[PDB]
């Protein structure tokens, strides 16, 4: 628990199991310091890293699909599947969800009846964003482990990598994908020390400060 100990990351991943003291299986972070000005337009970081292993209930799919797909959306474990009809229900004002995918067959009433609602919130199924294909298993898993991460005016950044639930090695591995994409992200004309201090933490329990090259 002293705030001085840096510990590593395999060290972390076992620790933060231990350190999760709630009546429900907490939600696994990774927190950043950067050393990055955000009041500056050059120097933002903001994107997505796709974890090895997904999050379960931490990204709500629903997939849009048609037949065959249909059951194959429910097998990959989409929380929400439908075909065209579900179209109404966001009409109705239902966002129950955080990711969207579909097959390409149902995109004409998606794209038509749902751009300028799902459109605008980022949540449109997107060839671009591979989140429209008949392989809509592999998306729909893919998309379960799809963060989105986005700095604060403070310069302070964080993500869930996992469930204090899970196996050591799989939180270790997540963590340190989570890494590698904020180093992918570093603005080009950031200066300083990127990585200033990084911690891992449980929704509830303390924080364990991790040197995040281990
Ligand atoms: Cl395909």
């Amino acid at each position: 628990v002293d705030p001085n100990k840096i510990y590593t990351i395999d060290e972390a991943a076992h620790l933060v199991k231990e350190l999760a003291t709630a009546k429900f299986d907490e939600t696994v972070e990774v927190h950043a310091k950067l050393g990055i000005d955000p009041r500056r337009s050059d120097q933002n970081v903001r994107g997505t890293v796709s974890l090895p292993h997904g999050l379960g209930k931490q990204v709500r799919v629903l997939a849009i699909a048609k037949g065959e797909k249909i059951k194959e959306a429910e097998e990959a474990g989409a929380d929400y599947v439908g075909g065209e009809e579900i179209i109404q229900k966001i009409l109705d004002g239902w966002m129950d969800f955080d990711a969207v995918v579909a097959t390409p067959d149902v995109m004409g009433a998606v794209g038509s009846k749902l751009g300028r609602i799902l459109g605008p919130r980022g949540l449109l199924p997107n060839p671009k964003a591979g989140t429209v294909g008949f392989n809509i298993g592999e998306i729909i898993r893919e998309i379960k482990g799809r963060i989105e991460f986005r700095n604060d005016k403070t310069g302070a950044i964080h993500a869930p990598v996992g469930k204090a639930s899970f196996p050591p090695e799989k939180l270790a591995d997540n963590i340190r994908a989570f890494i590698r994409a904020l180093e992918a992200h570093k603005p080009e004309g950031a200066k300083g020390t990127f990585l200033r201090s990084v911690y891992v933490t449980t929704t509830m329990g303390p924080s364990v400060r991790i040197n995040p090259h281990s």
